[PDB]
């Protein structure tokens, strides 16, 4: 009895070309319709690259990025949740102390922000999870409203930059969750893709019975947990599978359409 469908991008509904089946899903996507059954894209990444995957029908869609913090439905914001300029200078300040190695970017609500210094390899890589990126010689003052923050650290010390962040004197607004191989988003203590699906089930008055759920990740255990109908892909590590109820395919093997195909024909 699935009413709303939500879905991690990088590594689940996208395959490793960064990809999906244009075509299988458009012809998905009106069989929910007529259904009446919901679809929500939930990612760390911000509104603005996600609706670029879904050019021709992202306003029909329900969005979820930054982990949560940004909830957009049918093109129109829905949830905004910014950082406190305070919190992100002073977590900012504690990580270029404790942590040089760490990469930080900002994830604003237009653009992301580097520090200028940083190499162009870096700066390749992540210019693909934000619209717009800029430069900057000093997060002292701060440049925008952000909804994240980015560390690109070893995947080995990911664990303990983590801790040291949740130990932190910004430890009841700011947290850290794995967002990738190497990589780790702080955002807003408890705006996790869980609670962003709490607050559409609560709001289209549904429970988490009717949820189906695909993940891969460490931010998509509280969403994986939160679902009955929860999905760890194929490829997810054996935590993020620990979390679901279900295994899909791969996410280079439709994993996630597979299911829902399988859904839609029962
Ligand atoms: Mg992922």
């Amino acid at each position: 009895s699935v009413k709303v469908i939500a879905t991690d991008m990088d590594g689940t509904f996208l395959n490793s070309k960064g990809s999906y089946d244009h075509n299988r899903f458009q012809r998905i996507l009106k069989q929910l319709q007529e259904r009446d059954i919901r679809f929500v894209v939930a990612s760390s990444n911000p509104y603005r690259q996600l609706r670029e995957h879904f050019p021709d029908c992202h306003e029909q869609l329900t969005f979820v990025g930054e982990n949560g913090a940004n909830i957009i439905s049918k093109n129109q914001s829905l949830i905004e949740v910014f950082q406190q300029r305070e919190d992100i200078a002073s977590i900012i300040y504690f990580i270029e102390e404790k942590y040089p190695q760490a990469v930080i970017a900002l994830s604003g609500e237009k653009k992301g922000y580097l520090k200028k210094g940083v190499s162009e390899n870096i700066v390749k890589m992540l210019s693909p999870f934000f619209p717009v990126l800029e430069l900057v010689n000093s997060f002292s003052p701060l440049p925008e409203r952000f909804f994240k923050l980015t560390l690109q650290v070893k995947e080995e010390e990911s664990a303990q930059i983590m801790k040291a962040i949740a130990d932190y004197k910004t430890s009841q607004r700011l947290v850290g969750t794995a967002s990738g191989f190497g990589y780790i988003d702080i955002i807003t203590k408890g705006l996790h893709k869980g609670w962003a699906l709490q607050q559409l089930l609560k709001r289209w008055n549904f429970t988490s019975d009717h949820l189906m759920a695909f993940g891969d990740g460490g931010n998509d255990i509280e969403m994986l947990k939160l679902a009955k109908y929860s999905y760890a892909m194929a490829n997810a590590p054996k935590n993020v599978k620990a979390a679901a109820n279900y295994q899909a395919k791969s996410n280079d093997e439709s994993g996630v359409l597979d299911v829902i195909d399988n859904y839609l024909a029962s």
